[PDB]
């Protein structure tokens, strides 16, 4: 399971810490699938 976006942007999405914030579960799931690691 890859990401539709590149790494590039899903970068910023990884330091940023939103892949385990509550806010960010569905949008950085469905933004950053495998950068996220949740698929």
């Amino acid at each position: 399971c890859r990401d539709r976006i590149p790494q590039n942007v899903c970068e910023q999405m990884k330091k940023n810490g939103k892949c385990g914030d509550p806010r960010m579960s569905t949008i950085a799931e469905l933004q950053c699938p495998k950068t996220c690691g949740k698929c």
